[PDB]
């Protein structure tokens, strides 16, 4: 059994955190970094389960925030302290912390702790029992109003509650604190804790070759293929930090004593020449590099060329508060990674709440925060011109933002259920000359795919769904590719018209007077994979590659050229006599030409 | 306007925060460079990752004066307000701030007039970054004309020789093929006096740069 769970003390600046930690552990100046420690607990009950909680005393100061979401995991119990002295207000001021916990670790318990009971306003218990209970928040499981700097019965009850809520974690009935692990894992854990002592204090990093010599010297029976999974599990437990991804050169350096790493990386915010290149690489991996934080917080006045409503496209994004470290990740993600064409460098005006790339007066893009009156929520207005190149940029940006949300903050997409994240679209049935752009939720418009238009109560006016959401209707790609359903002759139901056995769901149909092969990509999924395959196949145009003819939305389908003689696999199995020397060479030559053009486009046709 | 203290107090009123003449009210408010309010514009340059770097493809032109004049930048900004189009139609992208404008048409047709401080120099500067293309040279000409007009029309004391003239116009050039750096600076009057030829050359005569790509307002380009 593995007795090790991560404790995390989130909180707001000026509160009691490091002193509260120093009083729970009885181990009798601001915080820089996260100050990783670990204190063991000897359970006094009959089941004396000696466990070790490794604490992560998150620093409250705002400038560090953009690094905080990186060390918030699911398998963790979060404290959150809120300085009862400034009562009835700090409880509301610690709402962003709760929302970010819920954005990062959705199903992790949280224990509110009220420091500074010494002075003064205990009616903050009222608001924390009514407001902070279940309003899209990470399931607060207890309250505690405790003093600090002085051991007391309140501190005792608090500490006992931490341990009790620790054991009763049970995500989907798992009992994380007492799960089973292979002996090799805990063995590797012990040898790492011993190697903590024998390493330069100034540079506690260790080498993969040194690790290999370590596991060879001892009785560890771990194989070379068994290393990555092992060290990864150790990483999750907060013993040593590592990044096995090959995008960085850090797959050979294994960070031991992570508190040193995090303090050193947070050092440069308030102000070993061999690894300076890797230093900057991981600095970018921490979203520090140009420094995205400390960027003057002030929108510069931007007199955009185009006004009106007809020639532009808006798309709001409503979330209660911005996530913990959202904007740095987004900016660093959109960093030249969204060109209008498939070459040219665009004009950019970075600031902490916006980017505003700019190619041409009709080919710009602007992703920037905006507040609306009588609305305590947050918004992510995306202004884009109505031209074709505009729609291309809009598609790429929505994909990148949705990618960040599904990959970083999952808690803002799962239905409870207001979803805590509502995507709008702005349209003006008043011909654009008038104003007060009506807003329509995105899911509703997605449900209005039955037609290709939207219409108000008064049916005289009508606006296409392409000029409000060119990512739903397939117009964001170049070379408009709708299939003109009048000329299609497809029958989806019968197995009589299958392309062949074991070709996915590719059917055989006639289109524009020619027999074609159509794949029914329709499923519970969204247009994500359809559009992904579409942008890949949008610009290849080579003879040795299957050429695209059209795509569709009702239902989702891909219409491509039909290979009359079937796949090469059948000819190898059925008719070996048809293949001659010249025919075999020509087949080999054509496949080689295809692979050559693909690698010329820097695309890896993984399996063949 | 009689009893001018009332006029001036009323006009300065709206800075710290008769419906018939409201149109004339706004007109004279613009005549006082109040109107959008040019003052109170956050004083903070926004980071601008310009497309073109290097030295060959751009044109700089410093303007060195000890301190910025009393009310210079508001007058300048309000003067360059859409009054310098590259062509003879299209609205350009603009990013106003208390110390710069940075119009923008295209990746090769932009312009940026903005204050810049140099280390070990208590003076002030008015760096003008402009692309080397034709439309660039057009914008540079128009901007230099408008600035010299403002100086000759508003602040005459910065042009009359005593005599360091208290206003020295530089030009930035790089005989090191642009790949290298530390753009050498040449006073404008000297280059104007170097109209005898159509080229400039350093001590080492192997390298030579045209006077058209450093000052396309002197040479008629
Ligand atoms: N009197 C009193 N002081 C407290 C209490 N809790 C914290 N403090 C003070 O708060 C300081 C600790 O702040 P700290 O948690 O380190 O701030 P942080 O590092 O930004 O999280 C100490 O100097 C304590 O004197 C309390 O309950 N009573």
């Amino acid at each position: 059994p593995y007795n090790r769970m991560k404790l995390m003390i989130v909180g707001n600046t000026g509160s009691g955190k490091t002193t509260l930690l120093q009083q729970l552990m009885k181990t009798k100046s601001a915080t820089v970094g996260i100050d990783v420690k670990d204190w063991p607990i000897q359970i006094r009950d009959k089941r004396k389960r000696d466990l070790v909680l490794n604490v992560w005393d998150f620093a409250g100061r705002e400038e560090f925030y953009s690094t905080h979401p990186h060390f918030m995991t699911q398998r963790a119990l979060y404290l959150a302290v809120y300085d009862l002295s400034k009562g009835q207000a700090e409880v509301d001021a610690m709402k962003p912390w709760l929302f970010n916990i819920k954005a990062r670790a959705s199903s992790s318990p949280v224990i509110l702790v009220g420091t500074h009971l010494d002075v003064s306003k205990a009616c903050m218990s009222k608001i924390t029992k009514e407001l902070l209970n279940k309003r899209g928040f990470p399931a607060i499981r207890d309250y505690h109003f405790v003093n600090a700097t002085e051991e007391s019965d309140a501190l005792a009850k608090l500490r006992k509650t931490i341990i009790n809520e620790s054991l009763n974690f049970k995500i989907r009935d798992q009992l994380v604190v007492g799960q089973l692990i292979p002996d090799c894992y805990v063995e590797l854990e012990k040898i790492i804790l011993s190697e903590r002592k024998n390493v330069p204090i100034e540079f506690p990093v260790i080498d993969r070759k040194r690790l290999l010599q370590l596991v060879r010297e001892n009785q560890l029976q771990l194989d070379e293929n068994e290393l990555p999974h092992a060290v990864h599990f150790l990483n999750e437990s907060g013993v040593l930090l590592h990044f096995q991804d090959p995008a960085l050169q850090l797959s050979d350096l294994y960070f031991v004593e992570p508190k040193w790493l995090c303090k050193i990386m947070a050092q440069i915010l308030t102000v070993p020449k061999n690894y300076m290149t890797q230093y900057f690489k991981l600095l970018e991996k921490f979203q520090i590099a140009l420094v995205p934080s400390s960027l003057s917080d002030h929108r510069p006045v931007i007199e955009l060329p185009h006004c009106e409503n007809s020639e532009i496209i808006i798309r709001l994004y409503e979330m209660p508060y911005f996530p913990m470290g959202f904007w740095s990740r987004l900016i660093n993600r959109l960093l030249e990674i969204s060109p209008y064409m498939l070459a040219l460098r665009p004009n950019r005006m970075y600031w902490r709440q916006g980017i505003y790339l700019n190619w041409s007066p009709e080919a710009y893009c602007l992703v920037g925060s905006e507040v609306l009156d009588n609305h305590p929520e947050s918004f992510l207005k995306i202004t884009v011109p109505s031209c074709r190149k505009g729609c291309i940029l809009l598609g790429q940006v929505v994909d990148h933002i949705d990618s960040l949300m599904e990959e970083w903050f999952p808690g803002l997409l799962e239905i409870d259920g207001e979803t805590l994240l509502k995507k709008w679209a702005l349209y003006s049935f008043n011909d654009g000359e008038e104003h007060q752009k009506i807003l329509l939720d995105d899911l509703m418009k997605k449900a209005e795919e039955g037609d290709l238009l939207v219409n108000p109560d008064q049916p005289r006016l009508t606006i296409p769904i392409s000029q409000i959401a060119p990512d739903l209707i397939l117009a964001d790609l170049p070379r408009n590719i709708m299939l003109n359903n009048d000329e299609l002759e497809f029958e989806q139901a019968p197995e009589f018209l299958l392309g062949d056995g074991s070709f996915g769901s590719v059917y055989r149909a006639a289109y524009e007077g020619e027999e074609v092969a159509v794949k029914i990509f329709n499923k519970h999924t969204s247009l994500r994979l359809l559009r992904q395959e579409l942008v890949v196949l949008c610009h290849l145009h080579h003879p040795s590659l299957i050429s695209l003819l059209a795509a569709g939305i009702r239902p989702r389908m891909l219409v491509m050229e039909l290979a009359s003689k079937g796949s090469l696999d059948r000819l190898l199995q059925q008719d070996k006599a048809s293949l001659t020397r010249t025919l075999q060479h020509r087949i080999a030559l054509h496949v080689a030409d295809g692979l050559r053009y693909l690698h010329s486009a820097m695309i890896i046709y993984r399996d063949l």
